[PDB]
């Protein structure tokens, strides 16, 4: 893998712990790059403040962060038409599982097929 | 919200799909009215023909439709001074993103602060 599509939707208090996991999984995939899409209502600056440590430990990872409000999933999906990702990582917590599951269900066939890890749908 | 200001600039082949989005967003806003401003070179009757289905499906929504050639944006902005709007919806495709982005930048502060959905600027 060389370009991982990472999707995440969790409550604010789970961002730091989940992001450290995201980077560990991206590292394990062999990829040096990942485009991280966060489905949340908070602002970019607030997110970065929460995940300061996760980002600090992964300065050498080629990542880009994109935040999407709940009504912007269609923009995210449209933009995927121009993506070149070859691997997919999915993350969520219980409060956002149903929502994330719907996003996953609508991913382009070729992208959905490249699911590497799903730390979301099977969570209790 | 009582009267949503809807701005849209897309190629003719995108009107049907985008107007479907417009009403989904207007309905969710809680408003039963919207003043739609279309920046296009197409004529009123041709547009109404293209979006006939969208208009029929959303008969309960009250709306006003104004078409502006790109060179008439100044009239739109002047008339906006007298329009009582409280929410904002923005739509465009890649071919019109630079254009629409500029218009949004010039809207009154109070209007930009009530942006409900922007299917335009975040498009890649």
């Amino acid at each position: 893998y060389k370009n991982i599509l990472t999707l995440i939707s969790v409550n604010n208090d789970n961002f730091e712990n989940y992001f450290r996991k995201i980077f560990l999984d991206v590292r394990s995939s062999g990829s040096k790059k990942t485009t991280i899409n966060v489905f949340t209502e908070i602002q970019y600056q607030e997110l970065v403040t929460l995940i300061r440590e996760a980002l600090l430990e992964n300065i050498d990872i080629g990542y880009e962060l994109f935040l999407w409000k709940k009504n912007e999933v269609d923009i995210f999906l449209k933009n995927l038409e121009k993506s070149e990702v070859d691997g997919l990582l999915v993350y969520c917590d219980d409060e956002n599982k149903v929502f994330m599951s719907k996003i996953v269900d609508n991913l382009p066939t070729a992208i959905k097929r490249n699911l590497i890890k799903d730390f979301c749908r099977k969570l209790s």
